[PDB]
């Protein structure tokens, strides 16, 4: 996350770290004791015991309660950006309580509207290209960006009905590099979106990209 300031305990009760080979490598969010929704990008083709998935904590590397993975299934539409969500399987059922919880998520058919706030969550750098990572996880509020705007800056096919945006013309405030994955929430705290992706991080005029929960709910609900 660029620009963001540190989570509070329970900010986010859903959310997960993904660690691979033990190191930092995504977020994604607890759906229910057995599954996690993450990016597609973050999983597909690569090797499932790689992964360790960890609830309850503001750290990647101790607190809460982790899990291997059982399975992972990518959405049967998922091509390049598009349809970048993914349904994990647990091999350790996560009890909600404390600081864990499930995610509730953005109603079927939705679509943010441009210039609510949203605020997106994560491990990743705080620049672009930085090598160093946050301990603690942090968060940033952006305002939705119409879907419009978003394919001046990225082209029309590029940003597809099941994408939204969101970010700030000047830059400075966005997700980056290990946050793939990881929540974007409304107002409300209802998820709806995936961090997926971008041009860079936090340039001025190239938002963020996100998968959309409210678009993807037929695929979300069926394997939840």
């Amino acid at each position: 996350i660029v620009g963001g300031t540190s989570a509070s305990a329970g900010d986010f009760p859903f959310i997960v770290s993904i660690s691979r080979n033990g190191g930092p490598w995504c977020g994604g969010s607890l759906l229910n004791a057995n599954t996690v929704l993450t990016a597609a990008h973050c999983v597909s083709g690569y090797a499932q015991s790689g992964f360790q998935i960890r609830a309850g904590s503001l750290s990647r590397t101790s607190g809460g309660i982790t899990s291997s993975l059982s399975s992972v299934r990518v959405h049967p539409s998922y091509s390049g950006n598009n349809n970048d969500l993914a349904i994990l399987k647990l091999s350790t059922s996560i009890p909600s309580g404390g600081n864990i919880g499930y995610a509730r998520l953005a109603a079927s058919g939705s679509d943010p509207v441009a210039g609510s706030s949203a605020t997106v969550a994560g491990w990743g750098a705080t620049s672009e290209g930085g090598s160093s990572t946050p301990v603690n996880l942090l968060k940033v509020t952006v305002p939705i960006v119409s879907r419009a705007t978003c394919r001046a800056q990225y082209g029309t096919s590029a940003i597809t009905n099941q994408m939204f945006c969101a970010g700030v013309s000047s830059g400075g405030k966005d997700s980056c590099q290990g946050d793939s994955g990881g929540p974007i929430v409304d107002s409300s705290n209802t998820l709806i979106g995936a961090v997926s992706w971008g041009n860079g991080c936090a340039r001025p005029n190239y938002s963020g990209v996100y998968a959309s929960v409210g678009a993807l709910r037929s695929f979300i609900d069926t394997y939840a």
